[PDB]
Order: C-alpha cells, then structure tokens, then sequence
C-alpha cells in the first residue's frame, strides 16, 4: 500500500502527517547533466524547500568529513522530487529523509529496505522533532514499513500509541543525523574479515 516496494539508490521513504491520518512520501534524487546544484519538485512549500537547501549543505558537508574523496555533491546538477505530483507539502519532518537521499543517490547504494523515517534536522545534523508522530508511525504500520527514525525529543509521542501498533516496529530515536546515517546504510558499520 505504498508507491515503493523497494528503495533504489536516492529513493528514500518519508512520513507525512495530514489532518486525514498519515501517509507515505517518497523522496527522490537523480541527476540532470554528467560547481554543483540542486533542484525541487513535488509542490513543496516556502518552509520545506529551506529543508531541502539545509540537507544538501549538510550532506555535502558530511561527504567532505568522512568520505572525502567523494566530489559527488560539490560538483553534480541533482534533482530532488517528491511525488505524488500536485499533492502539497510543507514543513521540516522531512530533513533527515532529504539527507538520505542525496547520500544514496552520492554513493550509489540504496537505503535499507522497508524503512521509512521523519525528523527535522538543524545544519550541523542535530535531529529535532517533528509533530504528528502518532500518525506518522500508523502510517508507516499501515504501508508496511519494519523500521522507523523517530527524533529522540518525540519519545513519548510514540509511547502514546497502543500496544499493537508500536509492537514489532524497529524504532531508533536519534539526536544527530550520524545515527540516522549508522541505521540507514548498515553495511558501512559492519565488522568484516579485512583479506590481505
Ligand atoms: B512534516 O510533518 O513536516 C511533513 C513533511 C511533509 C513532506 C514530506 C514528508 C515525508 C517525505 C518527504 C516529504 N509535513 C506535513 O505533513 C504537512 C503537509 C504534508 C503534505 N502538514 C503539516 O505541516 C501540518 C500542520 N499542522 C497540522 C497538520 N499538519
């Protein structure tokens, strides 16, 4: 009951809170051409866009602290879309999900699968809350989502919930985006047998 069934790379899931209920949004990334740029779509509002122009300061930033070599941000002519279409959307819940997505789609490596996620983020990554998250999390039962990011601030706001629906959801509650970063792309903090 939702538009992705599996996440490519700058793809990431979204919540988004109505007066109806919640929803699923998706987050989408891509290139335009082969100084760097940024570009939006999705009907997004005067509030959010600046969420959009935060997390692609930040994810830029982010690639110039641990992977350095990757000029893939500084550089690139990226389009952001949220679908669907002509839906209107605005406000911060969307941050942390924006950051995602220009990092998966910079390192070509999609997000784990049947997560979805909602927190504002400041510009140095600290994860603040967001409202709603009664709906959100319903939402993100109701379309089939086993992992969610909630902001650490909005704890009780999820322990509000009945009992069957929080069970069997995969919450992490994260105050910086570097949490949201260890949860989202795994395999990057995972132990290995270093061969040779
Ligand atoms: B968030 O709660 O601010 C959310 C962000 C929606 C955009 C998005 C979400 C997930 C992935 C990608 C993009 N904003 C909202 O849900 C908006 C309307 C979204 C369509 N609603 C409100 O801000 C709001 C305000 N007061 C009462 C109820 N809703």
């Amino acid at each position: 009951e939702r538009m992705y069934d599996v996440t490519p790379p700058g793809v990431v899931m979204g919540l988004a809170w109505t007066a109806m209920g919640g929803s699923t949004l998706f987050v989408e990334t891509s290139l335009r051409r082969p100084d760097g740029s940024l570009e939006v779509t999705g009907q997004l509002g005067e509030v959010m866009k600046e969420s959009a122009r935060i997390a692609y300061t930040f994810a830029r930033a982010f690639l110039m602290q641990h992977a350095p070599a990757n000029d893939y941000l500084v550089t690139s002519h990226i389009h952001l879309h949220v679908p669907e279409g002509a839906t209107p959307k605005d406000g911060p819940s969307a941050g942390c999900t924006i950051v995602t997505a220009l990092l998966s789609l910079a390192m070509g490596r999609p997000v784990r699968q049947n997560l979805a996620m909602t927190g504002e983020v400041s510009l140095t990554g600290k994860i603040l809350p967001v409202g709603g998250i009664k709906e959100k999390t319903i939402a993100a039962k109701r379309a089939g989502v086993t992992c969610i990011v909630l902001p650490a601030e909005n704890k009780k706001d999820f322990y509000d919930l009945a009992a069957f629906i929080t069970e069997g959801l995969e919450v992490h509650f994260v105050e910086h985006y570097r949490e949201i970063f260890d949860i989202a792309f795994p395999d990057e903090q995972a132990e290995a047998l270093a061969v040779e």
